[PDB]
């Protein structure tokens, strides 16, 4: 397809901080992270034309939650330390 | 092509809220840390942002509902959702 | 054609609290404010059709990150306590 523009999504934690952006472009999201030293891409890659974010501290573990919407479907991944995972979200659009 | 969405968190737990805007409607989605619950957040809307903030152990949330050029700011400070004072000239 | 819905993103720091709300509308992103006595506009004016925000304090400092974005470039602008600047962000494309 062509993308017209693209719509992004961002968060953030601590003091250096961390940062991560979410672009969902041609219906494919994918994530661009800064840990204070430049900035890399990540792990991030899932289906999307629409995306937000949240996050939150445990201690210092860092819990992210994206919700990646196609249609009127909308699938939360999560990242929890160990790899990005299908959360229990759900709705009925 | 898609509903749009907007999500917030607080706490430790944590409390989630989503946000949806589909065909002109604004719904919300909660969890507190037991499963995923349908929310009393119900406005017009074609797009959505949203913030949220602790005073103390109390949340405050303010969604921003987009209809054309005007925003409509909607606000929950513990007993129930009511219109804010924000404008924009857009 | 008639201006199609404009679209926003908004953060929030302290308990006062202080909030800021940014529209994308026309190509074109600004920002209002709101610190505890009413809304108004803020310096931000930065080309854009999206928009994404992300903020973080470090001890009573806000740091504010804004994610505008044209076609595929999305530009980074930096609020660290004295005006805004470009930041380093570059996407995957
Ligand atoms: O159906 S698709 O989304 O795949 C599609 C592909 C192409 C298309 O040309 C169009 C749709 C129609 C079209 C849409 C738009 S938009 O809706 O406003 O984005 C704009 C145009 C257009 O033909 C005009 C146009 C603009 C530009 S730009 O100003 O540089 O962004 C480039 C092009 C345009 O045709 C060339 C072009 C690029 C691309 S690319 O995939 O982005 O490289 C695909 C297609 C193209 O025609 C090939
Ligand atoms: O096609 S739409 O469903 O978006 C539509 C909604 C309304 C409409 O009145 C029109 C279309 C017709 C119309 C078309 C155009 S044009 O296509 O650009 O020539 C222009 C107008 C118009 O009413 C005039 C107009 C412009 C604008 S602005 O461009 O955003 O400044 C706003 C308004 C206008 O009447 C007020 C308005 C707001 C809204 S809103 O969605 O609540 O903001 C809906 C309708 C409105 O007429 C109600
Ligand atoms: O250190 C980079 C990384 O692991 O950070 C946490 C998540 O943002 C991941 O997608 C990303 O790859
Ligand atoms: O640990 C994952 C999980 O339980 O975290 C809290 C919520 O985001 C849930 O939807 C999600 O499945
Ligand atoms: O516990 C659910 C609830 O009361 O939480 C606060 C707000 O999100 C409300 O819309 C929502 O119904
Ligand atoms: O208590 C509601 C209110 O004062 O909260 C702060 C801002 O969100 C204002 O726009 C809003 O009217
Ligand atoms: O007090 C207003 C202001 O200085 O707050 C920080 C940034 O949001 C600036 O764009 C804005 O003008
Ligand atoms: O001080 C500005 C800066 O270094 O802040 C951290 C990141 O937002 C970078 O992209 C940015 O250039």
């Amino acid at each position: 397809m062509k993308a017209a523009s693209v719509q992004t999504a961002a968060t953030s934690w601590g003091t250096v901080p961390s940062i991560r952006v979410y672009t969902a472009n041609n219906g494919k999201i994918t994530e661009r992270c800064w840990d204070g030293k430049g900035w890399y891409t990540g792990a991030f890659n899932e289906p999307g034309d629409n995306v937000s974010v949240t996050s939150w501290l445990v201690g210092s573990a860092i819990h992210i939650r994206v919700y990646a919407s196609t249609g009127t479907t909308t699938t939360e991944w999560c990242w929890d330390g160990n790899g990005w995972t299908k959360g229990a979200y759900t709705a009925t659009n």
